[PDB]
């Protein structure tokens, strides 16, 4: 409701558009530019994504959707949070806390398995996270995967990127079996989140062979489910978790509130996990 403000923290600084030193890209533009700034009145240091009035039209309606469910959820404590914007004549600058890494690259800089731990953890964050979105918005992700799933240095996991959120089409290679083939998509980001934890664990794409990608939605529907591997000292809760994420009857999906009452839920609702301190360990890496 309100520009041309910053709120780090629980404190509120009058900022505009100058008053904020450059550090650089971070690279890529899956929903638009994203600069890493520096806020030269305290020194703090967070992400700014610069949405130009002249720029695509359509990805301007997804930098606008996206940042409508993020002003939404700030109360939710599994998803990224806006400290602010700024608008000028040419330009709008939306401001969010800086997170350390996502997970596809953490699986690149490990260059193998991510242990069930950190699994469990980013497991109980975003499954909150989507059964937030449904509860208290009617809103569906559609996007779920390691991409779209930040960590930073203090050990935080949340979602992020909602930029074709629906309020009731994705990458092919974490589709559902109905999205596919519709006969209903309320259950669907259920199977996207196994997809990914499977890949995490493993530190491979279950559909890594195929070329193009109708042949990996060819894959999802003629094969069986992919499995977590069983000689991986996994624990029964994690294996049985992902075996009910991957069921490919959508009815029989099970629901949120059903999941979030899981044996691998619970676990890691009370464990302490240092994943901050495996954090700084993977980056400290190449
Ligand atoms: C694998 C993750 C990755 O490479 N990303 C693509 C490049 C930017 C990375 N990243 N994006 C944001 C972000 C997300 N949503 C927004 N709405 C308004 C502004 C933003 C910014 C990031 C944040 N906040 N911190 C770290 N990295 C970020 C994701």
């Amino acid at each position: 409701k309100q520009t041309g403000y910053l709120t780090i923290g629980g404190q509120r600084y009058q900022a505009e558009i100058n008053d904020l030193e450059n550090l650089g890209e971070m690279g890529s533009g899956t929903c638009g530019q994203v600069w890493k700034m520096r806020f030269r009145k305290t020194g703090h240091v967070i992400a700014v994504k610069q949405m130009r009035r002249s720029g695509n039209k359509e990805e301007n309606k997804r930098i606008l959707m996206d940042l409508d469910v993020v002003l939404k959820s700030h109360d939710c404590p599994y998803i990224v949070q806006c400290f602010g914007t700024f608008i000028t004549n040419t330009d709008v600058f939306i401001a969010m806390e800086l997170m350390g890494t996502c997970a596809e690259k953490l699986k690149k800089r490990m260059q193998g398995p991510i242990p069930e731990r950190i699994l469990g953890k980013m497991t109980v964050a975003i499954v909150k996270a989507l059964y937030y979105l449904k509860e208290k918005h009617g809103v569906i992700h559609r996007d779920v995967k390691p991409s779209n799933i930040l960590l930073d240095e203090r050990g935080q996991i949340k979602l992020c990127d909602f930029g074709i959120s629906g309020r009731l089409a994705g990458c092919a290679a974490y589709m559902a079996p109905e999205r596919i083939d519709p006969p209903y998509d309320i259950r669907a980001d259920v199977w996207s989140l196994g997809i990914s934890l499977v890949e995490l664990a493993t530190g491979q794409f279950p559909y890594k062979n195929c070329k193009t990608d109708f042949e990996v939605l060819t894959k999802v529907l003629q094969e069986e489910p992919p499995l977590l591997p069983g000689h991986m000292g996994f624990s029964g809760d994690f294996q049985s978790f992902v075996k009910d994420c991957l069921t490919k009857d959508h009815r029989k999906r099970p629901k949120y509130n059903k999941l979030l009452e899981h044996s691998f839920i619970k676990r890691y609702e009370t464990l302490e996990v240092d994943v901050a301190s495996w954090f700084k360990d993977v980056m400290a890496k190449t």
